[PDB]
């Protein structure tokens, strides 16, 4: 099977948003982050009304292209041997800066994800941020291998039930900046 992308913003209202960290940029036009193995992605979630707490927060990568839709997005054997003693080294997603991150593999279709529980807004701050990190390049051989992915953001109840969803297209790559404008300049 292929995880749905289908944006879904759901009775909270939910939406992505981002921020510069070039460690990490995003492209609103291209729906595309940019950004550097092992740095700190921040993703920002954005509500109407606040989710219950219980709410759990999802990540999980999948190939863009057809060809690939189905397999299962992972490390490449070289990064996969290169952790925190938390992350399943396999996992290309990692989140950092939160004690309570979950890694998941399905039962059904071996796919990982990372969850964490869903904090409303710290003080500043009219959004929820959580730092990812990205853990093998977009180009490594043997396994992106230069193939485009989407990460798919689902927020989901206790059991696993969908409430609400959003996704971008991710590059890993070493000069996220000079990789943006020469993707957005192909548009024009
Ligand atoms: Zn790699």
């Amino acid at each position: 099977s292929v995880p749905s992308q289908k944006t879904y913003q759901g009775s909270y209202g939910f939406r992505l948003g981002f921020l510069h960290s070039v460690a990490c940029t995003y492209s609103p036009a291209l729906n595309k982050m940019f950004c550097q193995l092992a740095k700190t992605c921040p993703v920002q979630l954005w509500v109407d009304s606040t989710p219950p707490p219980g709410t759990r927060v999802r990540a999980m990568a999948i190939y863009k292209q057809s060809q690939r839709m189905t397999e299962v997005v992972r490390r490449c054997p070289h990064h996969e041997r290169c952790s925190d003693g938390l992350a399943p080294p396999q996992h290309l997603i990692r989140v950092e800066g939160n004690l309570r991150v979950e890694y998941l593999d399905d039962r059904n279709t071996f796919r990982h994800s990372v969850v964490v529980p869903y904090e409303p807004p710290e003080v500043g701050s009219d959004c929820t941020t959580i730092h990812y990190n990205y853990m093998c390049n977009s180009s490594c051989m043997g396994g992106m291998n230069r193939s485009p992915i989407l990460t798919i953001i689902t927020l989901e109840d206790s059991s696993g039930n969908l409430l609400g969803r959003n996704s971008f297209e991710v590059r890993v790559c070493a000069c996220p900046g000079r990789d943006r404008r020469t993707e957005e300049e192909n548009l024009r």
